[PDB]
């Protein structure tokens, strides 16, 4: 079926939970043996969210190459994404090592450091120009260059230096600051505006390594971001845009990381975002 009318048909019939459970039943199951090794327990935020072995990002380190991060490679859309958990106190250096080694331009953050009165990820970037951060375990230096605070999101320019080679690179930090503590946004308008700002920066384009996208577990809000981006790109590329099947795209993405889209409300919100985004395109 088309999307907008399939949408109203699920609303009128109140069957979002049944649609979402079908997706959960059909989703891929692949091994995640490296994530579960005892030496990696303090590298995982949640015991039930792990990268598959076949698609995990490897650190360029011979001691321990493990990080909780997955490469989502979308062949028809010609887009790649790295989806990862919010960094932990003992993985902030690994996180920036990955950004460096994978040649990423942009980092997309969809959570606040504290939500619901608890810590959802480490404070992993510097908040003042004159107070830079050094990650001694991975030999990197990170400096805040500029910050632009808007009503729904903040954009930061960062300098990452590999202290071993003295090479430097400019990283863009795109921070969506207004996702509610409970539920999903009422309107997709500010989320779509944010996606378009990431696109306009070059961070999603083939001349760079994959964008790094995270929330707390790296599957819910993060899944919504890449699902909406890929569906809108496919609608622009194909002769028949009504042929884009959001459930099929989501199942394709779940071949590369488990659990993408965590609730039936996030599934409905993803439909809403794609439907509204397609118009604005023309």
């Amino acid at each position: 079926m088309e999307m907008e009318k399939e949408f109203e048909q699920i609303d009128k019939s109140g069957s979002w939970a049944a649609i979402y459970q079908d997706i959960r039943h059909e989703a891929s199951d692949f091994p995640s043996r490296v994530a579960k090794l005892p030496k990696n327990k303090n590298r995982n935020r949640y015991r039930d969210v792990s990268p598959f072995d076949h698609s995990r990002i490897k650190l360029h380190q011979e001691d321990n190459d493990y990080i909780n991060a997955s490469l989502i490679k979308m062949e028809e859309a010609q887009r790649s994404y790295i989806l990862t958990q919010g960094p932990l106190p003992n993985t902030v250096g690994h996180f920036w090592e990955m950004v460096w080694e994978q040649k990423s331009r942009g980092v997309v953050m969809l959570n606040r450091v504290m939500e619901k009165g608890s810590l959802k990820c480490a404070q992993y970037w510097p908040q003042k120009e004159e107070k830079e951060m050094i990650f001694e375990d991975t030999n990197l230096k990170l400096t805040l260059i500029s910050e632009d605070i808007k009503s729904y999101y903040t954009v930061r320019q960062l300098e990452l230096e590999n202290l071993t080679t003295q090479e430097t690179r400019e990283i863009l930090h795109f921070h969506y600051t207004t996702w509610p503590d409970f539920g999903v946004p009422e309107s997709p308008a500010s989320f779509l505006n944010f996606l378009f700002k990431v696109r306009e920066s070059g961070s999603l384009s083939p001349e760079h390594g994959p964008v790094v996208v995270h929330c707390s577990a790296g599957i819910g809000r993060s899944g919504t971001f890449c699902l909406a981006d890929t569906c809108l790109l496919l609608m622009d590329k194909r002769k028949d845009p009504s042929s884009v099947d959001i459930k099929k795209v989501l199942l394709e993405m779940r071949k590369f990381r488990m659990g993408l889209i965590q609730t039936a409300d996030q599934l409905r919100f993803s439909y809403l975002a794609v439907i509204e985004g397609a118009k604005f395109i023309m």
